[PDB]
């Protein structure tokens, strides 16, 4: 019931008790592990509220205080009356930071307590949402000195007045299918690139077109908005050794801002809560550039390096992958845009893990996601045993809006 | 109940029914996943149904389920159990068992090869000298002058737990590791503790960088004995790089035959505590893990210096760069010497085909993503994007504690 995790490179052993406070389900059973599966009313509400307020008031050293008891009293009143309740700003901020702190798949959590929270619960329209989103982008970007931020729109009421950002990220490049057969731009965004066009967007049908925002307020039909180009910081990609690299004509944006997740706090659901930090190099160079179902330019780059692409055993893909990732990092660093390499980030995470075991009794961590997509075993997280479990507040997945929206 | 797994790169969806045949526990619960945990004297009482379940499996595979041969065998085993408290497997059953233990090894990416396994029955063995002979023959057969052949040698099963056969070595062929008084390590750091035991047992160490360790062999629960593998049986490969001439001067080499010898083979409730098996290497095992793990030979820096890389900031990815070239050199050396090896792209590509075939013909393929994904260049191999289900089927290979921690010493 008290679980131990071992690091095999250092022999360090941590003891986890935090998992006992876990409440949601993993998808695993004692007969089967699902660790590599990507996607596994009033009476329901008050225990959920109670649980949250319990941990909040414990965190400020007023567990069992009159304020705690009164707040519990007040929230219970509000629930029986209104069939929901509203979070105080302090509780909202706490809940957002803790959803990040609890995100078992995030390697960047050493930063969790420095999150800038923007309360947008007074928002009523898509133009309103647009304004808040623009403010978020400008603040987070900070001319290249990136700052973590989340903007929180009004909570779900009854599933009919949902606020939703339809983009998966605030900033992404368009993808177009050809008659020629292949794909121009980003293949992951083909379906969304088409819905925007199916909606009125006029595409420059280029290789790297910044997608428009598609914003849904209060359950209404979503509207297109173009993000002011001066708010979208981009980094041209060059290599510090290969002069022909620049000629490839690649660039990427500095701000990773995830916008399709659901934030759960005290039973309350925030369906629109775009958040942003800064990139780890491999998200762009390994996943975005080199994935087969994405920009997939490994071959192109290998050619210009004139590697023997004859047999897989020359490891030409491995060689190209590395140079690319060197370029991504070189480019952002040169341009004073915040980026972290996978070595630094995983080293930071090990330190964060040890902090959390110390000050909290554990740290839920999903190895399958924490270990980077290249050079896995030369990073310290590879040799680290991790326990995965779900804590709340939390970020959850939710269905794509176009599959659900009562149109 | 039916379970779906998706390949996110191809959108191929597969359906698993085989997991229903699973009995053994995973470690996971509904509230925790222990997916990344490395490591998560039997009575006639529980032996009966274990035997029966194995025999049901075996007779189904040969399409004789419920036959008179099936039923008689069941009666024969049942009688042997209540009489002698254990039982003996037929040769056919033993071969089926060993092959299926491999087929079921969810952490093994080489399983496309599972049906081609040479099974050596060493159950008539009684002494350590006899164990040495069987192991020598295994190594000679498996090596085959570089044209590697998968093999397993199986020693007598456990009885009362007091007469165990054990190979004390973790692998049949490994290099010694020596801790120096100045805190540094000569040879393979992973083998320091085992090297000490050998030396204590009387092994005269040459105390070099690549000394092949002696075999420490325990028959019938007796104290283990030292044997040196004849050097002509130990195929080794000098590591060079195809473009870098300075690489040979690093002085590296590795042995050709990976042969794991510390696992336990469970078949029909019987436990085979000594069952060394061998295949051939995936290049990254040597190049990534053996040479580049910080806890092993750890030659990354020396290689990076000789490449004249920017070693000042990790963001130069000097470590990643050196890692690739070391792995290129490993593959190049083995191919040049015509010693069987597989790169991680070929091996993972083959595993995917195997897994798809298994889902079709068998209803599933237990697979441990954490171990199947290779230790470098993970996302550019097809297994990275493959969802996998991990569960435990018998027959199986299991971990067991190191013998030096459990052995009762005789003298
Ligand atoms: C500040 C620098 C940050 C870094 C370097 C970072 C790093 C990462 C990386 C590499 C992943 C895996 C992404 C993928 O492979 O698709 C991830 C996932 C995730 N991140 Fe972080 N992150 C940062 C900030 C944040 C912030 C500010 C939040 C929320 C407030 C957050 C919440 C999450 C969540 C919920 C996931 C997993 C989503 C899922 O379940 O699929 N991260 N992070
Ligand atoms: C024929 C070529 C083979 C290849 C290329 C191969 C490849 C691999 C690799 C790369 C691993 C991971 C090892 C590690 O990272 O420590 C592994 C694990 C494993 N292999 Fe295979 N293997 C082969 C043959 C065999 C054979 C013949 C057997 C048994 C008869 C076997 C049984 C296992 C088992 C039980 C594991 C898991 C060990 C553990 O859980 O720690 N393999 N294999
Ligand atoms: C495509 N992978 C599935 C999927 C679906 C929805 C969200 C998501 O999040 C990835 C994610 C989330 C937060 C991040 C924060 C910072 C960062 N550099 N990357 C981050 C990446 C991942
Ligand atoms: C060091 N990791 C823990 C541990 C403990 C005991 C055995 C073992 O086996 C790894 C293993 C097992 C079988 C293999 C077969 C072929 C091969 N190329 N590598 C193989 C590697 C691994
Ligand atoms: C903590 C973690 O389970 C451990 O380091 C594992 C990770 N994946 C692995 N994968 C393989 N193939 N071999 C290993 O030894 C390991 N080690
Ligand atoms: C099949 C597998 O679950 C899928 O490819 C996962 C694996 N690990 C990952 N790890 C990270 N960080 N991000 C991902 O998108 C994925 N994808
Ligand atoms: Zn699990």
């Amino acid at each position: 019931r008290f679980l131990k995790v071992k690091n095999w490179e250092t022999d360090v052993v941590l003891t986890d008790t935090l998992h006992l406070k876990s409440t949601l389900e993993t998808g695993c059973t004692e007969h089967i592990c699902m660790g590599s599966i990507m996607l596994p009313t009033k009476d329901q509400l008050f225990p959920l509220a109670k649980e949250f307020l319990d941990q909040y008031y414990s965190s400020i050293k007023r567990f069992g205080s009159k304020a705690h008891m009164d707040r519990l009293e007040e929230v219970n009143k509000e629930i029986e009356s209104t069939s929901t309740y509203q979070l105080k700003d302090t509780e909202l901020i706490y809940g957002a930071k803790h959803a990040w702190r609890n995100a078992s798949r995030c390697v960047g959590r050493i930063q969790w307590s420095k999150l800038q929270v923007f309360d947008a619960r007074d928002c009523t329209t898509a133009h309103g949402m647009f304004n808040y989103i623009c403010n978020h982008v400008k603040y987070a970007t900070n001319k290249g000195n990136l700052r973590s931020a989340i903007t929180i729109f009004p909570q779900r009421t009854d599933g009919k007045h949902d606020f939703r950002v339809w983009n998966s990220q605030l900033i992404r490049y368009a993808g177009y299918k050809q008659p020629d057969g292949s794909t121009l731009g980003d293949p992951a965004n083909v379906q969304f690139t088409e819905i925007c066009i199916q909606q009125g967007w006029k595409a420059p049908r280029g290789r790297f077109d910044v997608l428009p925002l598609l914003l849904q307020a209060n359950g209404n039909d979503p509207e297109l908005f173009q993000i002011p180009p001066e708010l979208v910081l981009e980094v041209p990609i060059r290599h510090p050794k290969f002069d022909w690299f620049k000629d490839l004509g690649l660039k990427w944006y500095g701000l990773p801002a995830v916008s399709n997740m659901l934030l759960e706090i005290g039973g309350l659901e925030f369906s629109a809560c775009p958040f942003s930090g800064w990139y780890m190099g491999t998200e762009i160079g390994v996943r975005d550039y080199c994935d087969n179902s994405r920009y997939n330019i490994l071959e192109e780059v290998a050619k210009k390096m004139d590697l023997d692409m004859r047999k897989t055993s020359s490891l030409w893909k491995d060689q190209a992958l590395v140079e690319i990732n060197i370029a991504v990092l070189y480019s952002f660093q040169s341009d004073k845009v915040t980026i972290v390499d996978h070595h630094s980030a995983t080293e930071s995470f090990i330190k964060h893990m040890e902090n959390e075991y110390r000050c909290r009794g554990g740290c839920p961590a999903d190895w399958v996601w924490i270990v980077p997509p290249m050079s896995g075993s030369i990073t310290p997280v590879f040799h680290q045993e991790m326990l995965n479990y779900r804590l709340t507040p939390s970020f959850e997945y939710q269905p794509d809006p176009w599959n659900t929206h009562v149109w």
